């Protein structure tokens, strides 16, 4: 092969969309941080929890690009689609955005889930269930808990609620 | 017998039963500390300061289980009641709550006071004053603190209250 | 949801059970370690491998609740219904009797586990396979070696081998 | 007085009493001990406890004493009385009969109490239960304990429980 066992064509065309999609959500996050970082928005605690969110995706296609290999997959790159806005709004749109940002990441891991079932790839199953599925778990609810205490502080009133929230809960200098 | 001494039937029952009162009540802080961990609630602090009362409950639940042995009692376990609330509300409905359980609490420690004094069991009143009294009345101070800040954070506008109660008054990570 | 992705009201249910008999393990464990305290009882050992199981079962109870918020269920807690026995007798009954409600939590996890496959929930079996399985197998195959130690010591001469059992094997002061 | 406040006759007395009731438990301790330091009983774990004892019942009296003088009472000696034995048995023989004492001892704190109660003398009280009332009641459950480990050990056979107890329960070089 001389390595390739028990790993369909399938499997490994899925893996190189999956690489494509973690790298988009990266490029999305890049966008969201630098939009964070304009003069007419200044939240340093938002710029770097995207930013963040950045390197964790680019981490997880890397890891992606890694198994292809060490299954004898060949990695193959598309273009990576711009993101979808050139300005993300308030906090609260741009949390919406990022929710709805992993949850397709999710279901992308869990049709793959599906097909190595279908495929009887074990070592696949593995590697989703070790390395992205609680992962992704862990990230959704942090954001859903962010979303929420951002929607709770900015119906009571805008500006200051989102002051408040980069200030008080998110990590910053 | 072999070691029981001026240890009277109504005490050791009277015992059992405040176990039972003591795990009730860390049962229902367990309760209390999941609600407030809801993505759609996500107050870590309030979850946090439920979650160690739910361990203090507990712990006392086992020193009154540890006498009882020490007297030569013999320790009996009824149903746990599931907590009286699935759903908990806002933060002063839960401090609330929590003021109401402890008193429950209390009035039992000082309602098992007046039988140890009746009984003229004096190692029994030493354990409750010691270990049980002035552990209520300093939580229970500590929790109309609470309210009366929470109170006062809620009466100007009740999502932003809430989340500063929870960012400058409570633990959290 | 606003975080719910693939989690069936089926899985929600099962694992709001699962806690339960976990927190029912538990109380059965605290039940357990203070007979071993009773004066009339009198094995250390014995007594502090079950308070340590019921710490154990607490624990598993507690994650079991932090990841039905995970995935955005709502925990629902219902009696805790007491222990079977009041007094538990000698060393292998307790021993046969813990075997016994280990068993059945591990059934439950298979159970559970089914439900997952069925539903295509690879982040639930994930997690069980993770936290709880090779806990429990780990877990019962200690209790095996016990009681086949207890019952070759006790079929020699009970009150002796009981005493020795609990002063080399079990972990004392 | 020049400083006696509050301090009746009766529990000045009471408390002479109690001190010689003290230093005779001290006596029988000493004795205890030093029988199982004989050659012909020779067991250095029995002796230890015992001489451990004799210490702890001597330090007693001797807060008792310096509590009489602190509250501007006369200190006032009389006999020890010999020990009720010369010689002591085997170790369930000698843990019953030290069982037999302490609760002697404890009756005689809860009598003192009594009437400190009647007298209206807070300051006794407070002292009994501070220092005397839960270290009698630890003492006498450590001893009920060591009895039921003894018994189950010497129905088994004799000879080899008192040696196994005494090697593997109590403290020794
Ligand atoms: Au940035
Ligand atoms: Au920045
Ligand atoms: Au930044
Ligand atoms: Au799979
Ligand atoms: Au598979
Ligand atoms: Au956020
Ligand atoms: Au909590
Ligand atoms: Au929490
Ligand atoms: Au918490
Ligand atoms: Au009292
Ligand atoms: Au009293
Ligand atoms: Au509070
Ligand atoms: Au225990
Ligand atoms: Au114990
Ligand atoms: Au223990
Ligand atoms: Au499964
Ligand atoms: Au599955
Ligand atoms: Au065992
Ligand atoms: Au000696
Ligand atoms: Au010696
Ligand atoms: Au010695
Ligand atoms: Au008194
Ligand atoms: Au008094
Ligand atoms: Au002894």
């Amino acid at each position: 092969s001389q390595i390739r066992q028990n790993y369909s064509t399938e499997v490994e065309a899925a893996v190189n969309r999956l690489v494509n999609l973690y790298l988009r959500a990266s490029y999305t996050y890049l966008s969201l941080g630098f939009y964070f970082d304009r003069d007419d928005v200044a939240l340093e605690g938002v710029c770097h929890f995207f930013r963040e969110l950045a390197e964790e995706k680019r981490e997880g296609a890397e890891r992606l690009l890694k198994m292809q290999n060490q299954r004898g997959g060949r990695a193959l790159f598309q273009d990576l689609q711009k993101p979808s806005q050139d300005e993300w709004g308030t906090t609260p749109d741009a949390m919406k955005a990022a929710i709805v940002l992993e949850k397709s990441l999710n279901q992308a891991l869990l049709d793959l889930h599906a097909l190595g079932s279908a495929q009887a790839d074990p070592h696949l199953c593995d590697f989703l269930e070790s390395h992205f599925l609680d992962e992704e778990v862990k990230l959704i609810k942090k954001m859903g808990d962010h979303l929420t205490n951002i929607q709770r502080l900015v119906g009571s009133q805008a500006g200051l609620g989102e002051y408040l929230f980069e200030r008080l809960t998110l990590k910053h200098d």
